[PDB]
């Protein structure tokens, strides 16, 4: 079985020598780690923090118990530092175990608009990185199987041309065995009153609007972890080693050349007791947006401003762990008649002038003129080094928006006996950051600060898009199902304006636990730590592969991208393998 071939004990691996190790055994680390020991000849190490969750039960198994396994050693739990805008600690959710966040996420599974991609090549100079070829990937990765006439008839429209049936990562419509909820089809009227298109496919490049989608799950109901789709069935490849409950710390550099080699990486669990296991080939991070960025300050890869003071030797100076953006969200949850029981999720993906309404020619004008005011902000707290830099992603998002009219906001709809809508803006201008606080890895002692509402736009844009998922539970075909609001209910007056909603939102949010850009993939010159390979700018053998290296947001949920992404980097890889022999 596949517990028994897990490796628990150090001694197994130090001192040795594998072609390939990678750090993290997450989505990307475990996507990762199967395509690379498709070749035989090919040795691959996985060293992760957790282990074997797949089986464990319905806590994992079952997508409707999300949310349970939160708090749990399945759960990192990384604490923010005290944020601004609330004077609180925020903590952050993310997975523990081989899978990583896949195990504990809500499985939705959605893409990005066409022109949010193609930016990365255009404006963020990664040759290759473009639509057509990202969606090529995701296609590849994914085994979606089409809705049956009760999930048509529910809501669902899935066209075949944007997905893959023949890929890895099984996913279809969620389906509890009881009768789907006719709220989602009065969400859709709702809107389709106002002007929204609805049922669009949101794997086709356009996610606008309201529509159903699949989800990561097997026809079972199982879901679909990064683990059991592409660890499970190869863990009895020779070539595959996969250690738990062991953390990389940091990875070893050899100085001895022109340019820094990674050479292996230190791991254990606490300072004192570490051991090191070597790669022929490359060291690949993968431990997840939040810490592939402190592994690489704590080897000596960072700034020297922050290096230097906790007594650590910069090897490569690079503006390691800026950029980080990660949304905020917030909930409106209202009763609902019998008549609207049954299951079912939809979501409505808003322009910017849905999420606005009236107010949007004024956040127009802000858009417009407050540019290079945001960006002088933004550096000035630490969330990026360079103004101009920063000023290209914020009129990279102007064009996106102006230009594409892309979903600015998301609007979660959740049924199954309420009409509950977790609300995000999926474009936030903040930048934060995150920077190690100590010298050892085994203190996990950092700085990690999303710097949450510190850009107006994103507070205004929040407080408008809640607002609206309280103004459409009770518009059109929803004002049937209403039956009272809960919450904001007693904490916010119903009628209450933008303006009290943006005085109420910093004390009633969460981070929305999609945060990505770390480790940027773009140009050293536009603030970037890795090229468009992943690897690491100034250091041989070393590679960022998970979601540190997404250098904007995107209007979707980013498993169908981080799998693509994981693809495509196997692929880098798989050349520079051929080329090192
Ligand atoms: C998060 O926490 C930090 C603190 O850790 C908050 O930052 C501090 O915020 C306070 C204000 O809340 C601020 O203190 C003021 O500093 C001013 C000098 O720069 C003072 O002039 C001011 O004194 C007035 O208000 C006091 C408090 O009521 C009175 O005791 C005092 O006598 C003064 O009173 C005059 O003004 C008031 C109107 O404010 C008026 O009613 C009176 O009639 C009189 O005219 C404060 O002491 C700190 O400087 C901030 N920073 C720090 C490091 O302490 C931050 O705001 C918190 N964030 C959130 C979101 O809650
Ligand atoms: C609560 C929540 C809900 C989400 N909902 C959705 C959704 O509905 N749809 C969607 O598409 N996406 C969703 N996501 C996001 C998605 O799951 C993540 O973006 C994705 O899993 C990130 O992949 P990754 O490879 O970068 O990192 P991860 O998958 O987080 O993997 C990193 C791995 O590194 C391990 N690790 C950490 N530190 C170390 C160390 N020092 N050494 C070794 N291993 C280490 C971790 O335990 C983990 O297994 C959600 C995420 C969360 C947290
Ligand atoms: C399905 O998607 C393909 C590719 O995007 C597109 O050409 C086709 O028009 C779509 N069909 C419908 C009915 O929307
Ligand atoms: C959004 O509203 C602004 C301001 O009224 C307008 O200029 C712009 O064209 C609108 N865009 C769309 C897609 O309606
Ligand atoms: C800052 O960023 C701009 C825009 O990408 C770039 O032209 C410039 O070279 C960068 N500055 C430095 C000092 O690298
Ligand atoms: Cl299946």
């Amino acid at each position: 079985g596949i517990e028994a071939s897990l490796l628990t004990d150090p001694k197994d691996v130090s001192g040795r020598t594998v072609d390939y190790i990678i750090a993290g055994g997450g989505l990307t680390g475990l996507t990762t780690a199967a395509r690379l020991t498709e070749n035989p000849n090919i040795s691959v190490l996985v060293i992760e923090s957790g282990s074997y969750e797949s089986d464990r039960g319905p806590i994992i198994e079952d997508l409707n118990a999300y949310g349970d396994i939160f708090g749990s050693s399945v759960d990192h739990a990384y604490e923010t530092v005290e944020l601004a805008t609330n004077n609180q600690t925020a903590l952050i959710r993310s997975g523990n175990g081989l899978g990583g966040s896949t195990l504990v996420n809500g499985g939705t599974w959605t893409r990005p608009h066409k022109a949010q991609v193609d930016s990365w090549e255009t404006v963020f100079g990664n040759e290759g990185w473009n639509w057509d070829n990202v969606a090529a990937y995701s296609l590849q990765a994914e085994r979606a199987r089409a809705p049956n006439a009760k999930q048509i008839a529910a809501g669902h429209y899935f066209n075949a041309s944007c997905h893959g049936v023949n890929g890895t990562v099984h996913a279809g419509p969620r389906d509890t065995g009881d009768d789907y909820s006719p709220i989602v089809k009065a969400l859709m009227s709702a809107v389709e009153d106002r002007g929204v298109p609805t049922k669009k496919d949101f794997g086709c490049g356009d996610p606008h609007g309201v529509s159903m989608f699949p989800n990561t799950l097997h026809e079972d109901q199982v879901r679909s972890d990064a683990a059991r789709e592409w660890l499970l069935p190869n863990y009895q490849r020779p070539n595959l080693q996969v250690l738990t409950g062991q953390y990389v710390g940091k990875v070893l550099l050899s100085q001895n050349g022109t340019t820094p080699r990674a050479v292996g990486v230190e791991f254990g669990t606490h300072k004192g007791n570490t051991h090191n296991v070597y790669a022929k080939h490359e060291v690949l991070l993968a431990a997840g947006s939040a810490v592939s960025p402190t592994i690489l300050e704590y080897s000596g890869i960072g700034m020297k401003s922050i290096l230097e003071p906790l007594g650590i030797d910069t090897v490569v100076d690079l503006p390691v762990g800026l950029n980080l953006q990660d949304q905020t969200t917030a909930t409106v949850r209202s009763r609902i008649t019998s008549a609207g029981a049954g299951q079912g999720q939809a979501a409505w993906f808003a322009t910017f002038n849905e999420t606005f309404g009236d107010y949007s020619e004024k956040a127009h004008e802000l858009l417009n003129t407050k540019l290079e005011q945001w960006a002088e902000e933004a550096v000035a707290r630490g969330g990026f080094h360079n103004t101009t830099a920063l000023l290209i992603q914020y009129e990279n998002y102007r064009d996106w928006i102006v230009n594409h009219n892309v979903a600015y906001s998301e609007l979660f709809l959740d049924t199954a006996g309420v009409a509950s809508f977790d609300v995000w803006d999926l474009l936030p201008f903040t930048r934060g950051y995150v920077h190690i606080l100590d010298k050892d890895p085994y203190l996990h002692h950092f700085a990690y600060d999303p710097q949450y509402f510190l850009n107006e736009l994103d507070l205004l844009g929040q407080a408008a898009a809640t607002q609206l998922a309280r103004n459409i539970s009770n518009s059109g075909a929803m004002q049937t199902y209403f039956a009272g609001e809960t919450i904001p209910g007693d904490n916010l007056a119903y009628d209450a304006d933008l303006s009290a909603w943006t005085e109420y939102i910093p004390y009633h949010f969460r981070p929305n636990y999609h945060g990505v850009g770390t480790c940027s993939m773009m140009p050293k010159e536009m603030g970037g730590v890795v090229d468009n390979a992943a690897r690491v700018y100034g250091v041989q053998g070393l590679r960022v592969i998970d979601g540190s290296i997404p250098p904007t947001q995107m209007s979707s949920h980013v498993m169908t991208v981080f799998y693509a992404m994981a693809l495509k980097i196997s692929d880098a890889i798989l050349e520079d393998y051929a080329s090192m022999q």
